[PDB]
């Protein structure tokens, strides 16, 4: 029993962390096999312009105690691919992946090289992280794993003046329409991730808490008139089959449940709580609820 | 910016994970360089568990009954003793992974990380406290006895917790590493129960320091408050009396904020009397209690919004 923002293990992605120097810029980077990655600000635009005059001895990489020597470097995107001499021993089996609004994964905050903490999230529909990051942060990467391999979705690049994260994924495509450099942006309007509620719903139902369900049932129609009301994103076809599994382990069916979710937006919890928590979350997904009522390991 | 629930990083950690059965039993074990610790209900049937003779079941056993399995590697056993509720194995080899590490028994408020495990694999990794009444609030099924809690400071890993049950009420009870129970439990299945939980008052007061800090002022007020007129108010809100270590402690928050303790007091009181009316202090509903002093101090900026 229990319910906790669970992240993935950090170690495979800890022994792949770098500091990356470059003149008075020091932030994180990603050692993979011989290559280190990072964000391209850290050359700062005209990114060729600025790139171009720079030799591969202005680029200091620290691995631990150990300064790795570039011997090469490109940009692909937002991202700085650094050639070094020496491959890393410690690079797990390993994917780059672009995730979609809605998708949580682990982020390990890093400075200087050094990892200092682990965190889950979620990637927001307005493409933000609400994360925890100070400066020097930037470089820190997000993740999943399936198994023994890690799949990188994102690495940070900037703070919002909200208080929220932008980043790319590992290919350096930004995710929301970010740009990586200082002026006047920021983050949309943002919704709530409707099928992680209603995932997170099962979860409680799943341990115990069962005072908000009702005899009722909704269409998937009216669920949506009402659900565009509160700044929920709308529900899905896609989105009722994903929740499936959690709908057939409980007895609950999708648009049962979508009916105790219309009932908790139009009349709030009465001084009661779901899972400890006086608000309805939306950062676990349909997939991390069934994970960590089943036991999978890594 | 920013302020999340964040939980060390586990790699440290993870290279000591490795599955301990016995008979019937698998659960996990923590190697750290000739020995692995685990439950000493791992010798129990579930049986057992009612009135158990862990003494009577041990003589019983020789190092061969002990698998121990560190990846796809079994280690093997050549001794065994017991030290209160953990059972420590000796095997024929030091793991090469051992961080720099200590044992450190914590008291209730302090939090630390858990790296939940099942068959001697790591599945996930989150930051708990220990409550007042010494449960702690985790998510664990079966398979995770054996499950550690850690803290990091610089490159030593504080292992200060080791999973061995889970309460009727679903919350869990456990050890330090040398085997003593946090609270009046026993590993038996006794009717036990959990005490009346309260909030960690000087965990929710570095919170309210961590919003001020972060930019977060709705919440402060024109008064002040004696300690004993706070406390009597706390009490009626089932928070754990604040002590003037509590106040000591939380002396660099009020001086990097220019917030008295008990001014900052003053606002907890008033909090307690009208809720939050629909407004949230870092992104939370409800008062959070399993951040300390040291937490905030950690994951904050030594800048003020
Ligand atoms: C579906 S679930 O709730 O996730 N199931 C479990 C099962 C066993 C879990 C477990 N194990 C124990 O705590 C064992 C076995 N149990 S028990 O009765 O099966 C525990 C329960 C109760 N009440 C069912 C939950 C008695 C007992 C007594 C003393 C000592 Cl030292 C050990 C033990 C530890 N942590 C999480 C566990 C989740
Ligand atoms: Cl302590």
């Amino acid at each position: 029993s229990g319910f906790r923002k669970m992240a993935f293990p950090s170690g495979k992605v800890e022994g792949c962390m770098v500091q990356v120097t470059c003149g008075t810029t020091t932030l994180n980077g990603l050692w993979l096999d011989d290559v280190v990655y990072c964000p391209r600000h850290v050359i700062c635009p005209n990114y060729e312009d600025l790139l171009i005059r720079k030799s591969n001895h202005n680029f200091l990489v620290q691995a631990g105690n150990v300064q790795l020597r570039v011997i090469g470097h490109s940009m692909q995107n937002c991202v700085l691919k650094l050639k070094v001499d020496t491959a890393n021993p410690k690079t797990p089996k390993y994917k780059f992946v672009r995730i979609q609004p809605g998708q949580t994964f682990s982020v390990l905050a890093c400075y200087n090289g050094s990892p200092s903490g682990v965190y889950q999230c979620a990637m927001r529909p307005n493409f933000t992280i609400k994360g925890s990051f100070l400066n020097g942060s930037c470089g820190s990467v997000g993740f999943n794993i399936d198994y023994d391999c890690v799949s990188f979705c994102y690495m940070h690049h900037m703070e919002l003046p909200t208080g929220v994260h932008a980043g790319t994924d590992l290919e350096g495509n930004f995710y929301g329409p970010f740009v990586d450099r200082q002026t006047a942006q920021a983050a949309g309007t943002d919704t709530t991730i409707t099928v992680n509620v209603l995932a997170w719903l099962y979860a409680a139902v799943i341990n115990g808490d069962r005072w908000f369900l009702n005899r009722f049932t909704t269409t998937l129609n009216d669920f949506n008139l009402v659900a565009m009301k509160y700044n929920y994103e709308p529900l899905t076809q896609d989105h009722v089959d994903i929740l499936g599994p959690l709908s057939a382990q409980t007895g609950i069916a999708v648009l049962d449940m979508c009916a105790s979710l219309k009932e908790l937006l139009q009349n709030g919890m009465n001084g009661r709580t779901i899972l400890g928590s006086a608000l309805l979350e939306d950062e676990f997904t349909p997939f991390d609820v069934v994970r960590q009522c089943s036991g999978v390991t890594f």
